[PDB]
């Protein structure tokens, strides 16, 4: 924590939500500072009222901000402060340029920004031994998400940190309807929970039943959001996706957590087709100003795809 860092980051004015250009979906963050993704983190919180809804005072939001930031790994080649920012950015713009905000409720809009901020919080990259070196080294087997109830862990233990506590301004009843779809959406980033619960969202907006005035329904979609924003990155304009792929590449192979390069595109086309693609459809069947999410992803598809058969 450098309170001169806090200082100049609560000094601040922030920008508009134009200026920071954080309505896009083709949003790219390589040219930010990491105050800058701080001022832009802000300006998501203002414009999407909940600083206002649920009294935040400035000093304590700017605190938590940097706390959040500050427990992720930079050593870590993806799974980052970069990325989670990313990943709330996407939020923003869903709910904004997407119009979902229409669709859900203060406290739902609320959870789901502090839960994609913070939903990798102290990951240390996809080949990590963690639970292999506890004294549960098959915990993975009874409790999946595992690591996801950790990154929980650390958000609830940021969010009751004196001076960073952002949610004070809740009712108890508030507060605790808020921290259970936090929790909710943090563990629907456990990819396996995906896999699990997407046919039946798909199954209700192929039949034409998928209504979100079904508290399970809701809740159902408040988790597709969640993984539909945490991939986002295979959605970006082309030259900003190769980046992205670049860092998960080192990620995942040069241990770049704490020969392919040749496979990549074949491997990204798999993923697109597998994991991507019906998600973003699916989105864009909910609401179809989400459309340029699933078209980006088109579009990377045909690149890899292109570059798969070797050019
Ligand atoms: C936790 C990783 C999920 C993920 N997010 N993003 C944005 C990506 C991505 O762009 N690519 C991949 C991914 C998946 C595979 S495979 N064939 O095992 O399904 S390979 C790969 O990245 C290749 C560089 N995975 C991901
Ligand atoms: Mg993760
Ligand atoms: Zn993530």
């Amino acid at each position: 924590e450098e309170t001169r860092e806090l200082q100049s980051l609560a000094a601040a004015v922030v920008p508009s939500a134009q200026t920071l250009k954080i309505t896009d979906f083709s949003f790219s963050d390589f040219e930010l500072s990491d105050l800058e993704t701080a001022l832009c983190t802000i300006r998501m919180f203002t414009d999407l009222n909940l600083v206002q809804n649920f009294q935040m005072k400035h000093e304590v939001l700017c605190r938590w901000i940097l706390s959040v930031k500050k427990n992720y790994r930079k050593n870590v080649a993806y799974h980052n402060w970069r990325h989670a920012f990313n990943t709330a950015q996407c939020m923003f713009a869903a709910l904004k340029a997407g119009k979902i905000q229409n669709k859900l409720t203060d406290l739902e809009i609320l959870a789901l920004l502090i839960a994609a901020l913070s939903h990798d919080l102290d990951h240390r990259g996809v080949n990590n031994s963690y639970i292999q070196r506890s004294e549960h080294p098959l915990a993975q087997l009874y409790c999946h998400s595992i690591m996801e109830h950790h990154h929980f862990d650390q958000c609830l233990m940021i969010l009751n940190s004196p001076g960073n506590q952002i949610l004070s301004g809740l009712s108890i009843e508030e507060y605790k309807t808020t921290l259970k779809i936090i929790k909710q959406a943090i563990l629907a980033t456990d990819l396996a929970l995906y896999i699990k619960r997407r046919g039946e969202f798909f199954e209700l907006i192929r039949k034409n039943q998928f209504n979100l005035e079904d508290p399970h329904q809701k809740e159902l979609f408040l988790a597709m959001l969640m993984t539909a924003c945490d991939l986002s990155a295979i959605t970006k304009p082309w030259p900003i996706q190769q980046r992205i792929a670049e860092l998960v590449a080192t990620e995942f192979f040069d241990q770049g957590d704490r020969e392919k390069k040749n496979k990549i595109p074949s491997m990204q086309v798999g993923f697109i087709d597998a994991i991507c693609l019906q998600l973003y459809e699916a989105l864009t069947h909910v609401s179809e100003d989400c459309f340029p999410l699933l078209d980006g992803c088109r579009k990377n598809r045909q690149k890899w795809q292109a570059l798969a058969e070797q050019q």
